[PDB]
Formats: C-alpha cells, sequence, structure tokens
C-alpha cells in the first residue's frame, strides 16, 4: 500500500497518459513521498499527476497544484511490494584501517547477527558458535589477509549432525570512495583576504564616436600553494571515483583539483598555478576616458576538514545447506558445500546482488540463484525486510586531517564614471613589481565583443 | 559548453527518438552528469542514449553500457546558454541573529559588491558614494528600523546629473531554515551500550502437528530521554521545513522527532516514551519447545552538535533607471522612481526571482519584468553569470550546541532450535524487578498471525 518512489516511471504520451504496465500517480501518493518525487526532477520541471495536477521541480519548490502537463509521473499497475527499506547509515569515525573494519565487523547488532541471520535463512548450517543456542552467537572474528572471516566458535566438542562444520562469513574486498559531497570543515583556524597590489588607470575613447564594442581583459598567472594531512591510515586506501575541485570556503577562491584513481594519502599539496582572467565591457562616451581598477589580492586559509568515505564490501557466505530448508532455487537436498558472495555495496553483477535478487523475485526467469520468496515463505516478509535492511545498511568511515592554501587572484576589472579629456589603455602594468608580488606574464590588451 | 543537467528531458516515444528540438545525450555527456541522470531515475530503470548505448538507474550503480531502452534521455538541440553557477555556501560562524545579519550585510566582496553590482548591470543610478569611483564603495550600511540599508555615502558635493539620487539596497524579511543534512558532531563526548537484563524461557507446541502461525510478543514501554543546547540566541528563529528523526551517531538507534515549524530553541527535548513492542512467527515442530531470548539494553550518548542554517533575505533595490541604459523590460525612459524586489533563497513567485527570470530569459511571454537578455548584451555573458552567482551564493549560520540521550529497549526476540519434550510460553517476568530496570508494563503473549 506504501507507494514506493523508487519505481516511479515518467512517460511524455500527452496529458494524464501512461506507457502500457504503469497508471498515473495522484495527488495523495504523491504528496506522501513528496519530496522523493521533487528530488527526482529538473529545477523548473513540470510533471503530470492523476486527474488534473502536477507536481513541479524543486525550483519552484516541489509545489503540487492544479494544472497540466504532457508528461506524467506513472506507477506500474503490478509493483514489486515489500521492498528492503534503506537505513540511516552507519558512521564510523575515522582511524586506522584494521581498526575501522574491526569496529565494523566486531559490532553484534549491525553487522555479526545480521549476516550470520542472513546465513541462516538462506538454510546455511550452522551458525552460531558452540557456547550459544542461538544464531550469530559465539561467533570468532578472525583476520583473513585483507579482510576477516567470522565463524562459530569451535572449542571443545559437539552434537548434531558434521556440527564442526561452521558457516564461515568472509569480509572481504574492501573499498572506500571518497564522497566530495560530504565535505565539512572545522573552525577556520586563519583568513584574511589581503589587497597587494592595486593596478588603476584610464581606458580613453579619443574619437566622436561613442566606443562600446570592446572588451578589455587582464591576462597573467599566479600559483595556488595547498598542503593537507591525513589524520590516520585509511587514507592510503581511500579513492575518489572522479576528480573534483576543492571546495571553496568563505571569499577565498583556489584551484585545487583531487585527482582521480589515486591515493588520498598521496595527494598532500603542491602548486598549480591558476589564471587571471576578467574582461569589461565598457561604453565609453563621447571623447571621455573612463577610470580603471583592477585589485590583485593574496589569501590564506587553513581549518581541520572532514570528509566520509562510502565502505563497501564482498561477504562471501560459505557452509553446507541444509537438508530440507536452504534457500538456492534449485533445493539441493545432499548438504553441498557451499560459497557465494555478496557485493555489499554499488553493484557489481545480479549473482551478487541482494537488492537485484529480492526486487526480481516474482520473475520466474530471474530465479537464478537464491530463491528469497522461500525465505519470505519461512520467516516472513517482515524478518527479511528488517534483516535484509541491516545487512545493506550503508557504511561510511571519516577522512581527516588538517587543509592549507594560499593563493593569489585579481578581482573584477571595475569601470568608473567617464569623465571627459579602437579604445585605448593608460594603465600602468610595472611587469617587474607584479612579478615580484608573484603576479606574472600580465598584460592588458583591448580587443572586439563580437 | 557543458551538459546542463536542468535541461536533460526524458522521452518515451520508442528507440532513439526525442520530441521535437531535442537531441539524444550520449554515452560521454551521460557519463559527465552521471549522478544527475542516475537521481532522476527508478531504481532498475535502463534509459536509452546515443547510438545504442543505456545508462542504468540507481540499483545498478549508474552503469553505462550497449543496449536498448524504448525511452530515452535526451538534451535541447539549442540549449538555455550561462546558467548561473552555483556556487558553495557562505558559512557564516554562529551567533546571536545581530551578529549574524551584522556580518552578512557588511561583507564588501560577498554582499555589498555584488549586490551593488547587479543594481548597476539593471540599470539602478548612482549605486556607490561621493568619495569613490567606483560601484559598491563608500557605501554606508544603516539599520532601518528592522532589517538594513545599503547606500552610497551622500555627504559633501556630487558631480554628475541627478547625482544626490543614490540607489539603495535594502535588506529585511530574514528566514532561517535548518538544513537537517548538514549536521556534524564533536568529540562522541560519551557512549555505552550496556546489557541490563536477559529474560529466557521456553515456548512450547504441545500439539501434534507443526506450528508456524503464531506471533510470540513483547509488549512494554520504556521512557527516552534526550537534551540539547543552543550555543546562541539566533537558535530561537531557525525552523525546519520538514521533520526529521535526529541523525544516528555511533551504534545506537534511538527515535526522536524534531518538528517542523517551531523554533529549533523551543525544542530542547525531554522524556518521551517508546514502546517495546515486538513480534515474531517462529516455526515449533510438532510436541517440542523451542528456547527463547530476549535482551534488554540502555544505552546513552552525547556530544556537540551543528547544523547548518540556510539564510534567506528579500533584496530590494529602490533608485531611479536611468535614461538610455536600463533592464526593465519596457525600457522606460523617463527615469522613474524604480522599486523591485528579489527573494534571495526559496522561489515564491516569477517577479521576485532571478533564476527563474534567467532561466526562462528566451521566452518572450514570460519576461515581464527584467530583461536578463538585455544585462547579457550590455556586459557579457560571463560578467553576470559571476556576478549572480555571488548574489545568489547560499549563505548559511552554523547553530550548534550540546546533545545528550539515554534510552532503554529490547534486542530482537531470540529463538533456538526446537528440543523435544495456539503455543505455551515460560518464561518469567518480574513486574518489579523490571519497573526498577525502567521497563513498564512488561509482557509475553502468544497471538494467531492472522
Ligand atoms: O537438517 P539438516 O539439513 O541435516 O541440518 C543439519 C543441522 O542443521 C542446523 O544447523 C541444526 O538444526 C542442526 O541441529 C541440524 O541437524
Ligand atoms: O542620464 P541617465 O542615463 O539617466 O543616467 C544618469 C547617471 O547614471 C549613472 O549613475 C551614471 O552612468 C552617470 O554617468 C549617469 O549620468
Amino acid at each position: 500500500e506504501p507507494v514506493y518512489p523508487d519505481q516511479l516511471r515518467l512517460f511524455s504520451l500527452g496529458q494524464g497518459v501512461c506507457g502500457d504496465k504503469y497508471r498515473p500517480v495522484n495527488r495523495e501518493e504523491a504528496q506522501s513521498v513528496k519530496s522523493n518525487i521533487v528530488g527526482m526532477m529538473g529545477q523548473w520541471q513540470i510533471s503530470g499527476l492523476a486527474n488534473g495536477w502536477v507536481i513541479m521541480g524543486p525550483g519552484y519548490n516541489g509545489e503540487i497544484k492544479p494544472g497540466t502537463a504532457s508528461n506524467t509521473w506513472c506507477y506500474p499497475t503490478n509493483p514489486v511490494t515489500g521492498e528492503i527499506p534503506t537505513l540511516s547509515a552507519l558512521d564510523i569515525p575515522d582511524g586506522d584501517e584494521v581498526d575501522v573494519q574491526w569496529r565494523l565487523v566486531h559490532d553484534s547488532a549491525n553487522f555479526i547477527k545480521p549476516t550470520s541471520y542472513l546465513a541462516h535463512y538462506l538454510g546455511y548450517a550452522w551458525v552460531g558458535g558452540n557456547h550459544s543456542q542461538y544464531v550469530g552467537e559465539d561467533m570468532d572474528v578472525t583476520r583473513d589477509g585483507d579482510g576477516w572471516v567470522i565463524r562459530g566458535n569451535n572449542d571443545g566438542g559437539c552434537d548434531g549432525y558434521r556440527c564442526g562444520d561452521k558457516t564461515a562469513i568472509k569480509v572481504s574486498n574492501f573499498a572506500y570512495n571518497l564522497d566530495p559531497d560530504s565535505f565539512k570543515h572545522g573552525d577556520v583556524t586563519q583568513s584574511d583576504r589581503q589587497l597587494v597590489k592595486t593596478v588603476v588607470g584610464w581606458a580613453v575613447n579619443d574619437s566622436d564616436t561613442p566606443q562600446s564594442g570592446y572588451d578589455v581583459t587582464l591576462r597573467g598567472d599566479t600559483a595556488t600553494n595547498w598542503s593537507k594531512t591525513n589524520t590516520y591510515g585509511l587514507s592510503e586506501k581511500v579513492t575518489t571515483k572522479n576528480k573534483f575541485k576543492w571546495p571553496l570556503v568563505g571569499e577565498t577562491e583556489l584551484s585545487i583539483e583531487i585527482a582521480a584513481n589515486q591515493s588520498w594519502a598521496s595527494q598532500n599539496g603542491g602548486s598549480t598555478t591558476t589564471s587571471l582572467s576578467q574582461s569589461v565591457r565598457p561604453t565609453v562616451p563621447a571623447r571621455s576616458k573612463i577610470p580603471v581598477k583592477i585589485e590583485l589580492y593574496k589569501a590564506d586559509i587553513s581549518y581541520p576538514y572532514e570528509f566520509k568515505a562510502d565502505v563497501s564490501y564482498d561477504l562471501t557466505l560459505s557452509g553446507f545447506l541444509r537438508w530440507g530448508g536452504n534457500a538456492w532455487y534449485t533445493h539441493p537436498d545432499n548438504r553441498p558445500n557451499w560459497n557465494h558472495t555478496f557485493v555489499i555495496g554499488p553493484y557489481k553483477d545480479k549473482a551478487s546482488s541482494i537488492r537485484y535478487q529480492w526486487d526480481k523475485r516474482y520473475i520466474p526467469g530471474e530465479v537464478k540463484w537464491w530463491d528469497w520468496n522461500w525465505t519470505i515463505q519461512q520467516n516472513g516478509l517482515s524478518t527479511m525486510q528488517n534483516n535484509l535492511a541491516r545487512v545493506l545498511r550503508p557504511v561510511r568511515a571519516g577522512i581527516t586531517g588538517d587543509f592549507s592554501a594560499e593563493s593569489q587572484f585579481a578581482g573584477n576589472i571595475e569601470i568608473g564614471a567617464p569623465v571627459p579629456l579602437g579604445l585605448r589603455l593608460e594603465i600602468p602594468l610595472d611587469a617587474q613589481e607584479l612579478s615580484g608580488l608573484g603576479f606574472n606574464n600580465v598584460s592588458l590588451s583591448v580587443t572586439p565583443a563580437a
């Protein structure tokens, strides 16, 4: 009965019209998940709803009001019910890699219990230590190269058929993707925008024609010099998927690009040369000159910073599958030894994706791995939704350090009131002082706007 | 010449087909704005791109690959160009409201210049004081009953036609919206999650056939206590637009609801009954009892928290429009007194929103206030873009203080494997003892899942 916004589909077939298998979303349903729908919309997008209503984009504040639209937000006549909720992220503060993983995989409520449950619901046998009669208790977490293994304790002996063969949950292949958008910074340790030099003068119009087609344009270059630290080692293994420019704090401007596919901890500063470029379209009255000034600045900035890195890992379940109750699509009854890897994080393929397999579980052709319906048959839709929501809970780790920059730049060429006496400049540029100041190859040139 | 996510439109018109005036987005362009496109997509939606490529929705990690789809992501053959960039937030350090307003309107480079320039680009006369030849200089900032007034110093004489009639920029109707997603916190002052009692016992199936039709259900209730402080008083005037759950720090799951349209400072919390209602539908074999166990915990967390509140305000330009040079759509030529207000912040209506006007500038019927194509022609596109980008640059204020919570709760009901001898329970519950631990009206009962 809840509308799942991740199942909406937009059609462009004319007023109130959906493609085969879809039907228009109504004003009340769209109200119930309103921020999800708007967030799936373009700034000024206006899309239709049932029965003469439209929802508007974030630029209009996601307003729902009567109106007509040739494109319509639609919802399946046969939606997939019982989606797996997405829980709030679990944030792990910055530390060394081993310590960050440890806080993750040794957490009984958020990792050991959920994943052991998962094993157990799929029919994996013996998911717990010998010191508990409950699933995912008495579980030893031990290092395995760059990951970990969690497996019931095996001290002393046991009963049960093959009871010594505990199921293992191997956590490996951790990756950490830094999210630029998660940037945050503590108090500005140091800040100041300092007027270093002013370049001042005149542009004259020596002619009868009121000159006004020309750009006047500053050129030249300077440096941004920056550095950062990394408080812990996890930074050695952290990357960012796409390059981004270091974010703007306050009234400064830097040219720092962080690069993709390269250690966070191996990008600790350096000197990139920003570029001077300002232009200005002045209109100059009948044989008059105009005052012209360009302010040159240096700026320092420094603060502690925090980004968050999305942690992903592979979870491999290994053990035998029980006679007369397991969830492999072929329902083997011979207790074969099994190994399956689920990718916990960004999707890699169908076989390794609980979300895919679960969302498609009513499509017979798609069921080539686990039989999720069987697990619902066993435990109820509820229990599975909540277990899987926990298993899939997003994990982030804090990546921290101190940041520091200084850069130089030029303000906008500023233009004054025209006073009376193909445009001409009279704005002295002391190449040598500027160069001494750090402003190199500076040049002022006049050229046409068309 | 980047692709503007805003101008993307999805068409469902068969493989490869766009609506008139649009063209398919190619795989390189999809790639450059991937997260934008993916965020407009159903979980498993697959959508066409140029030349037999497709992009897949978030469930598939935004993957781009060869494929066919009957809907297509398109882009205009003639896009609207020069979108006003969106700069990162200007961050004002927490203070009283008077401190936050003071800091904002007195900021020359971030407020006085850009607003002064904007008024000058629109044709307002004399945006500047007597003691400077430049726009947005020698500007007095005075208080006008409530908000502010920025206006050229008018002391001693001035030259120029009508030069005593200085344009004024007034700041007023401030508001402050807490952005929940801007959360960060300081040192996690104190944390801990402690077992206070284990309830154990049995559930019996005395009947001859297996039993799967009963929920075993825990009831009762516990208090949750949380408190927050407010370092400053801007907090009295902050609101959130929508309710949100206090965020999850640490491992701890606590339930807290910040309500909309209610002062931040008015919600420092207190004590809130939460229920322990919990349920499980076990399957007990013929003639058997399962071991049962419920764990009871207390947890507490505390820390300095920090959220950012968006500052929004009305910006009113008052002065006369120059003869032979203004942006009002009718281009008046009689130096009329003009007052116009823009809403710097969430959209309210067309007249008072720069972004809307800017973006719709090429629709002659939508030009009923300012002529932004004329501003572009007069000053150049880069210059207006950069100017408007400074005037629309988000301003935020830090909302800080201390957070603390105590909570009690039960782990899920756990079930052991069936051992041989609706459904019967022998699980002790000492009314008193439990109450002394902060667990009230505790009960365990069995009912039909129907
Ligand atoms: O019934 P199966 O397939 O042999 O499972 C073998 C074992 O699996 C589970 O882990 C437990 O219930 C054991 O007591 C059981 O004997
Ligand atoms: O005569 P107008 O064009 O109405 O403008 C009057 C004055 O306005 C502006 O502030 C300046 O450009 C002046 O040089 C001009 O004299």
